[PDB]
């Protein structure tokens, strides 16, 4: 697939545009800081004069209520939680849209699932950096940057890909590299990864391994080092060198064990259930169910966070993190 | 558990002893470099004059053939691959052992499974740091250190735990903290983590999720970012702030999906199969099976490595790491 880097993209297409960054969480901050450093006129737009508003004041912005930021801008960037974008949009963005304005997202969920339904006469596009806000910012600030995906949903102007690329350049992404996708692809793949692998899957895998050891009578601190803490070593090596690289770096005892037992533990029925999860994303069932849960108060999340907070593993983990911090220079 | 720090041991217990570090891979290097900085007399002993040998020379060591390092030393540290230790021991160490010498390990495997059966007149102990060699070295050299586990197998002197902690102090581990375990516990828990979690488990988990997306027709590059590359972001968060902190850092959508779908994918039958793997470790079946396999050339590893090296997943990953490399500061 085509990879775009600094050289392939001009800022001219957004240089003269006023950008509203809606939100000043971890992403909103990073983007607002990078855009402003790249010479883009940024207004931060916020629903409340709360902690976010203060943080933005602390960074030399003068924040505005959402609607005032929108009325004074050309390019509107939604860096708000997915579940509250709909309400902010309808009440504080929609009535202010004019021909030729742009709606810009970091995630495809709301557009793809019709929670925000834009008019036909604006451009709609996305830049999805592949790192946390702090890194997005740090790397840009050191003359590098983080890769991202870009997509266009509605290209009314004919320049929507160029504009998406320019935004991505202004936040440092083209220093690393950018690849084009679609709103649908980014949404479905992001939901799938989070559910089966990145958050759901690996958390349950690590937690089961930890529990198995503690239930068999081994020391909890030993069990935590072996099943949770060491995972960084492994995943750092995959990130840096691929699986091949990682496998070369571990013992032959580890390779033999991982190759023979790994597939018995994570067997074909797991893959079959991942297919089912993907089917549930693709049919819309997952998004329907989540929107329904959220509408009832997200009690699943509250109960699960309480269980994690009070678990044995969390207690043990805290203690080993004091030990690691104690020796970190 | 009791955590030991610098206040719990004086280097005096080993300051006057000559140490042979057998091997000069990433661990042998780190330990040799730290010990010498702590003012411990270090000799590097090696079976061949190849790359390890040259690196030791680069670091200012004059390396010796293994048996010459042993004859000239009091404390023999095995920092060699587990499956070669037995033959190095029989051929190059055991003939030269004398009362009061120490046999020191970084992993319990060879002592626990009777592949090395030490004589009755030596101490036998272990120090098992909980980070890669480079870090062992880096933190030490920066005035911190990395935590480790210690264990005693045969305490002929009555001071084996003091000597283990002293070696750990000399490589900086007591700057962070050290926990005592046993050779059995270290062995069984290290085998278990590699097999079901750290290597076997997570690799099968990530590959299967990649494969699911690719099979469904998503762009492989997108699939790789979402199922493999982004793992580092989550695991880093767990490493730094535990599961509660990771979960606070991800979206509510991610939380809900991980808590509901993750548990459907990684169900309690996975745990049950982890328990069977642990039973197979505990009975010695795994170790028998591996020792047998290794003695036949470890053809399982070679074919597994080829299969990984020419996988779609791996081809994709090569490209994307140029991207990231391209933007790091
Ligand atoms: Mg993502
Ligand atoms: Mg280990």
């Amino acid at each position: 697939a085509k990879i775009y880097t600094d050289k392939d993209v001009s800022l001219d297409v957004i240089k003269e545009k006023r950008v509203a960054v809606l939100g000043y969480g971890s992403q909103g901050r990073a983007w607002a800081l990078n855009l402003r450093d790249s010479g883009i006129k940024v207004s931060v737009g916020l629903e409340r004069e709360g902690n976010s508003w203060k943080q933005a004041e602390n960074d030399g912005f003068k924040p505005l209520r959402t609607e005032e930021a929108v009325r004074n801008s050309d390019i509107i960037i939604f860096l708000l939680p997915d579940m509250i974008q709909r309400t902010v949009y309808l009440e504080r963005v929609k009535p202010y849209l004019k021909e030729g304005m742009d709606l810009v997202f970091a995630h495809g969920f709301n557009i793809h699932y019709r929670l925000i339904e834009p008019p036909s006469n604006v451009d709609v596009y996305m830049i999805a950096p592949k790192a946390p806000g702090p890194i997005v910012r740090e790397y840009f600030a050191k003359g590098g940057g983080v890769p991202a995906l870009v997509a266009t949903y509605q290209d009314h102007s004919g320049k929507a890909l160029q504009k998406a690329l320019a935004v991505a350049k202004a936040i440092g992404a083209t220093r690393a590299g950018v690849i084009e996708t679609t709103f649908k692809e980014e949404t479905e793949t992001d939901l799938f990864g989070e559910q089966v692998d990145l958050v759901g899957g690996v958390m349950q895998l690590m937690r089961y391994a930890f529990q198995t050891l503690v239930e068999a009578g081994y020391q909890p601190e030993v069990a935590y080092f072996e099943t949770i803490n060491e995972m960084k070593l492994i995943v750092d090596l995959v990130y840096e060198k691929g699986f091949s690289g990682m496998l070369t770096a571990v013992s032959d005892t580890a390779k033999y064990g991982g190759m023979t037992v790994g597939k018995m533990v994570i067997d074909e029925s797991v893959k079959e259930r991942m297919k089912k999860a993907l089917d549930n994303i693709r049919s819309g069932k997952f998004a329907e169910k989540w929107v329904e849960e959220y509408g009832k108060g997200a009690n699943t999340i509250k109960e699960g966070m309480k269980e994690v907070d009070n678990s044995t593993e969390e207690k043990v983990g805290r203690s080993l993190r004091d030990i690691i911090l104690r020796g970190k220079p």
